[PDB]
RNA sequence: GAAUCUGGUCAAACUUGGUCAUUUAGAGGAACUAAAAGUCGUAACAAGGUUUCCGUAGGUGAACCUGCGGAAGGAUCAUU
């Protein structure tokens, strides 16, 4: 219920993605990737993981950006946003 | 011939408005360099892995891509 998981996956030595799965869709998807994209100045595609966890992917290890963008707009609480180190 | 006074006259100045320039405030806004063990890609240099470039229009993390027409600064100085 609610469990917003943000998590790295370790690509090539430094070369990452940060995976952000479980986002709420009620305010569609394609208008956050492209805020975060012009925010990041990373890239960031949209992942249909086995039908039950619908991921934004972005590049690289920013998972403080997102967790402000969180904060700034639709994560409220800060409880049911999770972070994964990996 | 003294103050004084009518008309000029040159007119400082003063109240007005509007031009300008030196300037310093400049709420905020986008730039640019310098720093070059940040971030993402790798665009260009090899046919650099879609050859690059120009002019232009559209698009968009970002290098950029794609139309259309030109160049070769091309990777062709070549067909009885
Ligand atoms: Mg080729
Ligand atoms: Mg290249
Ligand atoms: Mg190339
Ligand atoms: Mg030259």
């Amino acid at each position: 219920s609610n469990y917003i998981h943000i998590r790295i996956q370790q690509r090539n030595g430094r070369k990452t993605l940060t995976t952000v799965q479980g986002v709420p869709e009620e305010y569609d998807l394609k208008r956050i990737l492209k805020v975060l994209k012009k925010d990041f100045a990373c890239n960031g595609n949209i992942v249909k993981d086995p039908e039950m966890g619908e991921i934004i992917q972005l590049q690289g290890d920013q998972r403080a950006k997102v967790c402000e963008f969180m904060i700034s707009q639709l994560g409220l609480q800060k409880k049911n946003i999770k972070i994964h180190g990996f």
